[PDB]
C-alpha cells in the first residue's frame, strides 16, 4: 500500500512496511536543522528469528522499533547489522545490545564510529575490507561496494525476495541534492554504484536509506545527483 511518509509518523514512533514475504522495512523520523527526515532500515526473517539492518536513528526510536517489531511480527531480533558509522545507522545500538541483540558491523565502521564518538556495534564483520567483497550473513548477503556516502558503507541484498537495501549510499528519486557528504567519497561514489549494479542486476526492489523505494533506477539517479554535485550544479 501507501509507503509511510515522514508526515504520517509521529515523533519517536516507528512504522513497518512489508516489501516481500519475510522482508520488511522499518521507517522512523528524526528532526534537526528545523527539518524532519524519514529513514529506512530492513527486517529480514531468518527462520524463527529476525535479522535487523540498521537502527531507527536514535535510542528512543530504536526502543520503539523493537516494541513495534514485537507487537507486529512477534519474532525475536537476534542479530543486527549497521551499514555505516553515522548516527542514523548506529544510534540505538546500545538499546539493541541491552535487549540481547547481537550487533554487527565491519571493522571499518566500528573504528569510524568510535572516532566519531558514536555507539559501537560489538561484533566485527570479516571479509568486507576490499571493494567488491561479499559475504553471506544469515538470510542476506552483505556487500562492500567501495567508498560512496561514506568510506565504510555496505549494501544488503535479500536473494530470497530480490530486495536490495542500499543504505545512505542510495538516494530516493524525489531527492535531487546530496546531503551530509562531509565523510563521502564523491570521486569513488559513482564507481561504487556501478559495482552494486554489476553484482545485483536481478534486484526487483531497491530501498534507499531515506524515502520511497523503487527499482534499480535509483542507482543511476544517485550517480546523476552525485555527478551534478561534483560539478557544483
Ligand atoms: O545533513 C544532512 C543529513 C541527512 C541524513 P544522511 O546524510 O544520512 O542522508 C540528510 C537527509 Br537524509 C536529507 C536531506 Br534533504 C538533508 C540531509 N542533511
Ligand atoms: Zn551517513
Ligand atoms: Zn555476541
Ligand atoms: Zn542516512
Ligand atoms: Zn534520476
Amino acid at each position: 500500500g501507501e509507503y509511510p511518509t515522514v508526515s504520517e509518523i509521529p515523533v519517536g514512533e516507528v512504522r513497518l512496511y512489508q516489501i516481500a514475504d519475510g522482508v520488511w522495512s522499518h521507517i522512523a523520523t528524526q528532526s534537526f536543522d528545523g527539518a524532519v527526515y524519514p529513514s529506512n532500515g530492513l527486517i529480514v526473517r531468518d527462520g524463527d528469528e529476525l535479522l535487523l539492518i540498521d537502527t531507527a536513528w536514535g535510542a528512543k526510536n530504536t526502543a520503539a522499533l523493537l516494541a513495534e517489531i514485537e507487537k507486529q511480527i512477534g519474532l525475536p531480533v537476534t542479530r543486527a547489522v549497521s551499514t555505516h558509522f553515522h548516527d542514523d545507522r548506529v544510534g540505538g545500538v546500545d538499546v539493541l545490545r541491552a535487549a540481547g541483540v547481537a550487533t554487527y558491523a565491519s571493522p571499518s565502521t566500528r573504528r569510524l564510529a568510535e572516532v566519531e564518538g558514536n555507539e559501537i556495534p560489538t561484533h566485527s564483520l570479516e571479509g568486507l575490507s576490499s571493494s567488491g567483497d561479499a559475504v553471506r550473513f544469515g538470510p542476506v548477503e552483505l556487500f562492500y561496494p567501495g567508498a560512496a556516502h561514506s568510506t565504510d558503507n555496505l549494501v544488503v541484498y535479500v536473494p530470497s525476495a530480490s530486495v536490495l537495501y542500499g543504505g545512505c549510499a542510495i538516494y530516493e528519486l524525489s531527492r535531487t541534492s546530496a546531503g551530509n557528504v562531509a565523510d563521502a567519497d564523491l570521486a569513488e561514489w559513482p564507481t561504487s554504484i556501478e559495482r552494486i549494479q554489476q553484482h545485483y542486476p536481478e534486484a526487483q526492489f531497491v530501498i534507499p536509506g531515506h524515502g520511497l523505494p523503487g527499482g534499480l533506477d535509483l542507482l543511476k539517479h544517485t550517480t546523476n545527483v552525485v555527478k551534478a554535485h561534483t560539478n557544483r550544479s
